[PDB]
Order: C-alpha cells, then sequence, then structure tokens
DNA sequence: ACTGGGAAATTCCAGTGAT
DNA sequence: ATCACTGGAATTTCCCAGT
C-alpha cells in the first residue's frame, strides 16, 4: 500500500507562533480551504483499509529532508510531531488542528538534540547531515501511516513529503498584497508616477506587471524607489497601442520574480493622451 | 571656583544607541554643528586651571532627580559604563571622539541600576530609594566629572555638568521625524487634495502633519487606519487661511509629534487658487 | 479561552566611509 | 586593502481587540 495526499496544506498565510506565545499555533487549511468553505490537509491509504496509525511531523523543505527544529502542537501532538489512529471504516483522513511552533535561532540545537532524541526522524538521515543550516520560515509536512499486515503486525508505509508551508512574516514566500494606490488611470504614452503601498516586500525581487490580451509591460522605478518594503514609486509603462482612442482597461498587479507569484489584480485604465 | 564649560554639545538626535549584541563600541556621538564635511564631537573647556587631572563621563537621567541611567558608555577609556582618562595637562579643551551609547535590556535593568552603585557611579548622590522609579530608556545625558588639582596636589572635584540629552533614533517615539517624498507639493487653497507622504518610522496615535505659514497653523486630515505600516500616511490637505487667495501662496509642510512637539524638516507647499 | 494582526524590542547584516 | 560605522531588514516579544 501507499499513501497519496488529497488536499495538500496551504502553502502561504499561516504565521508561525513562538512558545513565548502561550497561545498555542493556528490550524493549517488546505489548498482549495476557502474564505467561506474551509478544507483541510488530508490523505488517502490506496492498498489498505482497516486499523492503523498515522504520525505527521516536520522536515526540511530541501532534499536531505532531515527533522526540522520546529514543532506541531495542537491536539494529538507532542515533542512536534502528531500522532494517532485512523479510521478503521475510512481510508481517507483529515487532519483539523495542525499548528506550527518556530523555536528561536539559538534554542537550535536543542530542538535538533530531541528530534534525535525521540526518533523523529522518517528519512534516517545520519547526524552528520544535521549541522547543516535550516530554513526556518519553511517546512514540510512528513505523513508517517503504520498499518497492520495480514499476520496483524505493524507494517511501516513510506514516507510522503507534503509541498512547503511557508510563514508568512517571510517576504520572499509570502502573499503580494496592494493595500493603496493614488492613481488608477494613465496616459497610454506611460511614465505617469504611482504610489503603491503594500505588504512587505524584498526591494532586489518585486516589480509591478500590467497585463491585457496577449500584452505585458512593467512599471519602472529601482530599489531606491522601493519605501521600507511597503511602498514602490513607479512610472506607468507605455501602453501596447499608443494612438488609443478610447480608455482601455488592464490589469495592475504585484509580481515577484524569483517564484513568479503574482498578487490579485487591479483596474489600471489606460487614457488616449489627445492633451 | 575652576569650572567646566561645554564648548561643543553632543547632538540630540540622529544615533542610535546599540545592544551589546551589535558589537563591542557603539560608534561616536557627534556635537551639535557636526556636518558630513566637518564632524565635530562634544568638547569641555576648564575655565581656571591648566595642568594634569582627570575626566569622568557617565550617563544620568533626562529628568531632575538625576541618577545614574542603565545604559552604558562604552568605547576608548571606558569601564562599567563610564568614561575615564588623564585630562590632557597641556591644553584647556577636550574633546571626545569615541563615545558610544549602549543600551542595556529590560531584562537586565535591576542588574544594571545595581552596577552603577557599586562603582560609585552616582554623581549627585542620589539616595537609592530613588533608584527605583522609571528610566526613560530612551534619552540620557552625559555628565562630566572633572577632578583638578590644588597647588600641593590634593584632588579638587569640580561641580558636575550636564549636556543637553540624546535621544535613541532607533526608539519608535524618539526617533528622527522625515518626510522622504510625496506625489504632490500643491494644491487648492480651498483643501481636501489627497497627499500619499513616505515617512521614517512614526507611531500612528502620536503622529499629525502640520502646515504653517506666518501666523496660520493647519493640520492634515486622517484617520490612524490610513497609516500603513509607520512609514506612509495617506492624508487631506486642510483649507488655506483665506480661501480667496488670488494668485499661489508657499507654506511649510512637516510632520509634528504631539506627545513631544518636535517636527521634521519643513517640506514645501503651495496653495492655489480654485478655479 | 481562543484568534487575527500590528508593532515594540532585540538581533542580524550588507554596504559603506574613514583610514 | 581593513573595519568602525550606518541604516535597512529580520527575528523575537509583547499587547490589543473581539468572539
Amino acid at each position: 500500500p501507499y499513501v497519496e495526499i488529497i488536499e495538500q496544506p496551504k502553502q502561504r498565510g499561516m504565521r508561525f507562533r513562538y512558545k513565548c506565545e502561550g497561545r498555542s499555533a493556528g490550524s493549517i487549511p488546505g489548498e482549495r480551504s476557502t474564505d467561506t468553505t474551509k478544507t483541510h490537509p488530508t490523505i488517502k491509504i490506496n492498498g489498505y483499509t482497516g486499523p492503523g496509525t498515522v504520525r505527521i511531523s516536520l522536515v526540511t523543505k530541501d532534499p536531505p529532508h532531515r527533522p526540522h527544529p520546529h514543532e506541531l502542537v495542537g491536539k494529538d501532538c507532542r515533542d512536534g510531531y502528531y500522532e494517532a489512529d485512523l479510521c478503521p471504516d475510512r481510508s481517507i483522513h483529515s487532519f483539523q488542528n495542525l499548528g506550527i511552533q518556530c523555536v528561536k535561532k539559538r534554542d537550535l540545537e536543542q530542538a535538533i538534540s530531541q528530534r534525535i532524541q525521540t526518533n523523529n526522524n522518517p528519512f534516517h538521515v545520519p547526524i552528520e547531515e544535521q549541522r547543516g543550516d535550516y530554513d526556518l520560515n519553511a517546512v514540510r509536512l512528513c505523513f508517517q501511516v503504520t498499518v497492520r499486515d495480514p499476520a496483524g503486525r505493524p507494517l511501516l508505509l513510506t514516507p510522503v513529503l507534503s509541498h512547503p508551508i511557508f510563514d508568512n512574516r517571510a517576504p520572499n514566500t509570502a502573499e503580494l498584497k496592494i493595500c493603496r494606490v493614488n492613481r488608477n488611470s494613465g496616459s497610454c504614452l506611460g511614465g505617469d508616477e504611482i504610489f503603491l503601498l503594500c505588504d512587505k516586500v524584498q526591494k532586489e525581487d518585486i516589480e509591478v506587471y500590467f497585463t491585457g490580451p496577449g500584452w505585458e509591460a512593467r512599471g519602472s522605478f529601482s530599489q531606491a524607489d522601493v519605501h521600507r518594503q511597503v511602498a514602490i514609486v513607479f512610472r506607468t509603462p507605455p501602453y501596447a497601442d499608443p494612438s488609443l482612442q478610447a480608455p482601455v482597461r488592464v490589469s495592475m498587479q504585484l509580481r515577484r520574480p524569483s517564484d513568479r507569484e503574482l498578487s490579485e489584480p487591479m483596474e489600471f485604465q489606460y487614457l488616449p493622451d489627445t492633451d
């Protein structure tokens, strides 16, 4: 038998909580979770239905896939991992209260030691590897299901990794959001100056991205024009057609080149430049 | 009575207090009239003496019961949070080029006060039962304590002299106010024009934009919600003194912190006549 | 009793200006 | 070149509001 992830966790928008915040972290939602309806990380076991248990732990994003210093917290969690029974009737199982508690950099070595001491090492990575640098802003869930064989001995199935889950404090992997913009129309000739207030971006890895049917342009600005990661002063690009007869609605959004993430689109109208 | 005179006061705003983690030495406090082309430093002159002696500089509280401050002076010839070196015998004027302010953590406050007492760092001999009230960690004063010699070489302790207060640039509340950028620097004399203004960090509960002319005083209109991550303000210009303005008039526009009434450099704004 | 989010407090660090 | 220093950014802690 083997495990497949039916509903991946949502990658973005989750805030890892420190222990100093004595409140337990949130509940990780599934990809397709919408503000209306709430999905949850969900797996399915193909090749077996009946009594079993599941352990979920955090491992690193990048390929050694060693146990992450962060902890799962929530119901049925201890020593930074979740563990509980599967339903024997169903072959689909969901996890409604998985929270991520980030540990501090100074408490790293202690955290790693606990992973080893608690035998929380799904891919049995040697301790040699586990003195590499960790990305504390990204984790993967690791599903480790145990079923019964025909004799009723526990059978451990291959661990499956989720997609990465990113801390939304991390600007390099956060959601892009335009909060306020001082102007939403401009000359088709381009070069109109726009003040745009946004959520935290990295000035070396952000652009303003105008799009239409089979068209794209970028607003002009330097890294100096990005103010304290939360504002961009830029000039609009010229529109494809230099002699518009009438206004033309296009979309304006933030774009992060590194991972090609886009923000929610906003309406911008290029106007005919007849003075 | 030989006495100490402050030739060059310390510049009050601009400089950060540094934590121990940021390293040994915390920069050099500059003089009032320090510029990029001519860097000045705090300077005293000893009137009515020449020859060998000592000078101690320590930090004291801004407010009248001048107790020793929990923060430390660090740099050349500093120990136990105070500066102490031999007075130059030849010259009567003395300046200090490596004074840095090292701020202590809130956690280590009671320990720091205990060090001040243990080291006999109490220039105004304040009783210990005053050394427990609230300290303003955002502001200190330099205390210059000069010891000269009488003709037989016995120490004569001159009166302690206080500097102007020095404020932590990094601390919100005490940071220097600055208008970095603005989308428009003109508009109707009636008001109601929307300005996107980019600024250094301000507290939205303790900030306002201040229009001033000769015998006029007005404020831009905005809510706390319009302060975006402490470094941008979207506001509406107030009405000019005279709504029957014939031809343009230039006013000053600056950030003001009501709590302590501090201001930014002024930025020109011109009220235009309404068409 | 728990949740969403802003900001103060502390730490880190890339790129300078003084030498 | 070195490295003290400058100022932006990242990390960690604290706190408010609302159900």
